[PDB]
């Protein structure tokens, strides 16, 4: 089983590499066969290649990310509240999702899912 | 598809019903083939009576339950950050979970999963 300590560190490392625009940093956290469904309802991004590629796009503007509450972690899974802030064409946006990782035996994230809807997308 | 509003209202009712010790009200929100895994990693409670028994065991003590953040809802799923507090023999506990609902076509909750661990709990 994974330790809550380890899952909580991965979540903190994820947030910090997004802030640093550290693509490798983000890719290394996932299993080779990991899936990402971000947002929930959208077509899943499968395998290292697709996931990196997704993250590059999401890194095309500068992001400011913050965990807005304690990480929750138990049984190989973790969830966390946070925000991602960015600016485009003079318009500031703040997205507030809840994300959920599942972790495999090796401590890598095999599944990521991002739940947030239009009502969790705010102005600056 | 469910609307985000319907699911956000369901979360709101779920929370009001826990506060009011309204057992019938909680169970009504559920599909009668619904499952409930509280906490993530325990064996699920499957179907209405099992589920009803779960909630009657929760309501053995009075609960104070409050949302601590905006609800997240998109494509038939919702997730929410909240605290549940109770007191037993002068001793106060505070659990800070993140729950996740999936819904069916009829607007009913088909699964709840409550993700928290010992780091999300304070007894004192």
């Amino acid at each position: 089983m994974n330790t809550p300590e380890h899952m909580t560190a991965v979540v903190q490392r994820y947030v910090a590499a997004l802030n640093a625009g550290d693509l490798d940093g983000i890719v290394a956290l996932f299993a080779d066969d990991a899936t990402v469904e971000d947002p929930v309802g959208s077509e899943p991004r499968s395998g290292t290649a697709a996931i990196r590629e997704g993250y590059a796009n999401s890194l095309k503007l500068p992001l400011a990310v913050e965990l807005t509450q304690e990480v929750r972690a138990v049984a190989n899974e973790a969830a966390f509240a946070f925000t991602v802030s960015f600016e485009y064409q003079g318009r500031k946006t703040v997205v507030a999702p809840i994300d959920h990782f599942r972790f495999n035996g090796a401590g890598k994230v095999v599944s990521m899912r991002a739940l947030f809807g239009e009502k969790n997308i705010h102005a600056g």
